[PDB]
C-alpha cells in the first residue's frame, strides 16, 4: 500500500485539500519517472495520448505499489491552518457574498511548504485556491518587479523620491489609486506604505528605459509573464500568479535575496528504498543582499505604518508576543476590489494570503485593509500555537554591504548647486541617511531629481522647494 | 457590624481600591448626614476643628454601626475588570517607564458606576486614578466644549467647513498639532478624526465672539473649569479632570443629551432601615437631542477611522461580535504626550479611559493610538464576557428633530450666488446631506464660509474652489 507522509514520516492517507493536492504532485512526479524509466523521448512525449497514458500510469502506479511520498507538511501547523480557516473564515464576508480564500506558508531557508489553505471548505467548493487559481497579485507586485529591481541596479535608494503627480496611461486615461488622480512628489516609504500607483508605473518605465532585464529576474523565481510591454506590470496588470507562486517571490525578498524553489513534495520511494524522485535544492541569488535588506526595512514599516492593512493592530490584540517579532508584509488590491492579497513574512517564514470571488466580482473596499488582515492575524496566531518555534525572534537587518549615504529629504539625493531656470542655486535644507545597493550611494540632486514627472510637475515641486 | 455591598446587595467587605473608594465617598455621604442631624449651620461648618471632628465622627460612625452601604458597583464586572489590569496592564508600558491608568465604567441611563480601575496595582500605588487624580482631558475636550455647544447653538452642522490654515496664539506661537503648523479647510468630520488643533481653536473663539454660556454647559455636567478666557481651552488647557467626571460628559453625549450625575452610592441605611443616604436622579438635557446624536454619528467615524486609535481593529480581533456593537468615541492626547484619553460608548454604557505618569513625564508618541487603545479593548472584552448583554446591540441614532440640509461639500453651505472680489459667481459643484440642530438648517454659502480663517486664508481656498 502506498502512503503519503507528513514531514516528520506521520502518514497523512493511504492511496480534502492535504490529500488530493500532495497526490497531484506526487503524480506527476511519478509520470516523469515512468516516461524516463520506459524510455520515453521528448518527443513522443509530445504525442497527446501518450502523454494520456503515462498519466494515468502515474495514477495507478500509486494506487496499486507500495511507494512512500514524504510531503513537507508540517502535521500540526498544517491542522491548526485548517482549524483556523473553519473557525474564523467567515470574518472574510464582507456583504459581497461567500468570499473564498488561499493561503501558504513557506520556509524562506528552503521554499518547503510546510501547511496551506485551499479554500473555505473543500465539501462545498472544491477549487484548490492556495496552488490551482492564477489571479492579478495586484499591487503587491512593486515590490518585486518595480522597486526591488530598480534598487538592485542602483537607479534608486530607500529615500529616493518618486512622482505621484497626475498622469495617463498611453491612451489617455488617468491613472488612478482608489478615487484620487495623484498628489506630488514623496519618498519610496509613502509610495510603499500607501501602495501608489503612479509612482511603481514611472519606476517601470524607468527600468525600460535603462533596458534592464527585468524577465530575468522575474524567471530566476519561476514566474511566467507572457508579456512585459505592458504599462500597468508593475500594479500587478498582465500577471496571473498561484498563491504558492507569489508566496515564492517573497520568499526571495525575505531569504535576502536567494530563491529557493517551492515543492510540497520532498522524496519519493519505492518499497524497496529506490529512489523514485528527491528534490534538488538550486538557491539562485535574485536580488544582491544589498537589496533584499533594504526592501526588509520598507516592508516593515508598510506593516507598522497600517495604512492599507490593520493587521499588526489585528495581530498585537490576539498575540502581543508574536506581533513584537520582525513583520514585514504588503498588500495588494486589484482595480474593482476583485482581489486581496496580504503577503508577510518574519526571517523564517513567508505566508502568502489572497482572497476573492471565484467567478471575479468586486469585494467590499475594506476587505483586504481590515478583513483579509484580521483573518490572517488569526492564522498567523494559530500557527504559532501550534508550533511556538517557528516564526522565529530573529530579526531583518541591513546587509554589511549597504551603502548608506547623506541625502536632502526633499530630493532624496546628495546636497549641491542645481540649475532651476536662471539661479544656479545652492540647494541646501534638512537631510536623511538613505540606503543604497551600488557601490557610490547617491548622486548629486539634479534638476530632474525625482523618478517620473512632467516638466510641470518639477516646475511645481522646485517652486516649493525654493520657499 | 457595618458592611458594603455590590449593587445586588452581596457583601464586599465588612468595616484594594474597591473598598477605599466606597468607604470614602460613604464617609462624606455620613459626614452630611451627621452634621444636619447635630443641627451644625452651614456657617459653624466653615469652621476648620469643627470639619475634623465630624468628619472622624463620620469615620467612626460606620466603623462601629451597622450601616449597610449599598454601592452601585457589578461585583462579576467589576472583578474581570481588576484581572484585566492585573492581565494586560503591562501592555501600556511604552519604554517610557511603568504607566500608569485609571478607568470607569458608567450606565448612560442613570450615571450609576458599574466598575472601574483605579491603578496598576493598589499594593505598589495606591493612588486612586479613577476618582481622585486630575489630568488635562486634552482633546477629548473638542466634542462637549467648541464642536457640540456650535452645533446646539445652531452655528455649525455636521458638514460644516472649519479652518485648519496655520495660525499663531496670540502671543505669537504657531497652534501646532504634532509636528504640522496646519493644512488648509477641512470638514468637521476630517477635524474630528484627526483631532487637528486650530479647527477646535476657531469654534472656541466664534462661540466667544457670540457671547454663549459655554460655562453654563460645562457647569450642567458638573465640570469645575476655573477661567474660560483660555485660548487653549478647547484642546485641554487649562481644564483638570478626574477620569470619572470625565466620563461623566460622554455618559451625557452617549445619553443622547441628558446627564446624570455619576454615583457610586446609591444607598446607606442603619441597621433599623433608617435612610442615611439615598441618591436623587436630577436628569439635565445638557444637548438637544438634535445635537447628541449628531455629535454620536461623528464619534462613530472617529473610531471607524482608525486615525489616532486602533481600538476597532483591537476588538475586532479580540471579540468581533462585540466590535459590531455600535461603539463611539473620542481619543485625547496631551502636548508633551503625558497623558493620553479614549473615552468610548454604546448607546448603554460608557467607559472612560486615562493613561499617563504621576509624576507628568512624557509617554511614547504612540501610547494613546497604539498601547491604550488595545489595552481598552482587552478591558471591554473582559467586561463583556463578565456581563453579556452589558454593552447591549442597540444602534445611536439621528433624532428626529435633526435638520438634513443639501450643502455644497466644498463650503458646508448651500448653493448660491457669492461675491470674490469682481465676478458675483455661481456657486455650483459637489453636494452631501449636512445635519443641523437649529430649526432652518445651512444657511447660504457667504464668502466667510468657514470656521476661522485668514483673509489670504479664503483667497487660497476660493482660488482652489473656483477651478
Ligand atoms: B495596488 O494597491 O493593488 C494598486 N494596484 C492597481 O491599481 C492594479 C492592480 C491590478 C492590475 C492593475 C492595477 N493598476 O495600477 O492599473
Ligand atoms: B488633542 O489631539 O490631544 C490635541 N490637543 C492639544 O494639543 C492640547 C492638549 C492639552 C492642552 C492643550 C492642547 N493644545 O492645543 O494647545
Ligand atoms: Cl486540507
Ligand atoms: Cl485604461
Ligand atoms: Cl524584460
Ligand atoms: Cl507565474
Ligand atoms: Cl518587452
Ligand atoms: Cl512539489
Ligand atoms: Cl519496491
Ligand atoms: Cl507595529
Ligand atoms: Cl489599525
Ligand atoms: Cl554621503
Ligand atoms: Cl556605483
Ligand atoms: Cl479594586
Ligand atoms: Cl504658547
Ligand atoms: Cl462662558
Ligand atoms: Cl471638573
Ligand atoms: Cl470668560
Ligand atoms: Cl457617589
Ligand atoms: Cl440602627
Ligand atoms: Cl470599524
Ligand atoms: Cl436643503
Ligand atoms: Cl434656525
Ligand atoms: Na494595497
Ligand atoms: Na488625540
Amino acid at each position: 500500500i502506498s502512503e503519503i507522509t507528513y514531514s516528520d514520516g506521520t502518514v497523512i492517507a493511504s492511496i480534502d485539500y492535504l490529500y488530493f493536492t500532495t497526490l497531484a504532485e506526487a503524480q506527476e512526479r511519478m509520470y516523469d519517472y515512468l516516461a524516463q524509466r520506459d524510455n520515453v523521448s521528448a518527443k513522443e512525449l509530445k504525442n497527446e495520448a501518450t502523454q494520456k497514458f503515462y498519466r494515468d500510469l502515474a495514477a495507478k502506479e500509486i494506487e496499486n505499489g507500495g511507494y512512500k511520498i514524504t510531503t513537507t507538511i508540517d502535521q500540526k501547523i498544517h491542522s491548526a491552518m485548517q482549524s483556523a480557516v473553519a473557525d474564523y473564515g467567515y470574518l472574510l464576508d464582507d456583504g459581497t457574498g461567500r468570499v473564498e480564500v488561499g493561503n501558504v506558508l513557506m520556509d524562506n531557508q528552503t521554499g518547503a511548504i510546510l501547511g496551506f489553505v485551499g479554500g473555505r471548505n473543500y465539501q462545498e467548493n472544491q477549487n484548490n485556491h492556495a496552488f490551482d487559481t492564477k489571479r492579478s497579485p495586484a499591487s503587491t507586485t512593486k515590490p518585486l518587479l518595480a522597486y526591488g529591481i530598480a534598487i538592485d541596479q542602483g537607479l534608486m535608494g530607500s529615500e529616493t523620491i518618486l512622482s505621484n503627480y497626475p498622469t495617463n496611461f498611453a491612451n489617455g486615461n488617468p491613472i488612478m489609486y482608489a478615487n484620487s488622480k495623484g498628489t506630488g512628489m514623496m519618498t519610496l516609504g509613502e509610495a510603499l506604505n500607501y501602495s501608489w500607483n503612479i509612482p511603481a508605473y514611472w519606476t517601470y518605465r524607468m527600468l525600460r528605459e535603462n533596458g534592464v532585464d527585468v524577465k530575468g529576474y522575474m524567471e530566476k523565481m519561476g514566474y511566467e509573464i507572457p508579456e512585459y510591454g505592458i504599462e500597468s506590470l508593475p500594479m500587478g496588470g498582465g500577471i496571473e500568479v498561484t498563491v504558492a507562486q507569489h508566496t515564492n517571490g517573497y520568499q526571495t525578498l525575505a531569504n535576502n535575496g536567494v530563491y529557493h524553489q517551492k515543492h510540497v513534495i520532498s522524496k519519493i520511494e519505492a518499497a524497496d528504498g529506490r529512489v523514485v524522485y528527491e528534490y534538488q535544492d538550486k538557491p539562485v541569488q535574485v536580488y544582491s543582499k544589498a537589496t533584499a535588506t533594504i526592501m526588509q526595512g520598507l516592508l516593515r514599516e508598510v506593516l507598522s505604518s497600517r495604512v492599507t492593512t490593520t493587521f499588526k493592530s489585528n495581530l498585537t490584540s490576539l498575540n502581543p508576543t508574536l506581533a513584537n517579532a520582525d513583520w514585514i508584509g504588503k498588500t495588494g488590491t486589484t482595480g474593482q476590489d476583485e482581489n486581496m492579497w496580504l503577503m508577510l513574512s518574519t526571517p523564517r517564514l513567508t505566508l502568502g494570503g489572497w482572497i476573492g470571488h471565484d467567478d471575479n466580482h468586486s469585494l467590499s473596499q475594506q476587505a483586504g485593509y481590515s478583513n483579509n488582515s484580521n483573518y490572517m492575524a488569526h492564522l498567523v496566531n494559530a500557527i504559532q500555537q501550534a508550533s511556538p518555534s517557528i516564526w522565529g525572534n530573529e530579526r531583518f537587518a541591513l546587509d554589511p554591504s549597504v551603502v548608506k549615504s547623506e541625502v536632502l529629504k526633499s530630493t532624496g539625493q546628495k546636497p549641491g548647486k542645481v540649475s532651476v531656470e536662471g539661479k544656479e542655486v545652492e540647494v541646501t535644507g534638512s537631510t536623511v541617511t538613505s540606503y543604497w545597493a551600488n557601490k557610490s550611494g547617491a548622486p548629486a540632486t539634479s534638476y530632474r531629481f525625482a523618478i517620473g514627472g512632467s516638466d510641470a510637475d518639477y516646475q511645481n515641486a522646485w517652486s516649493s522647494i525654493v520657499g
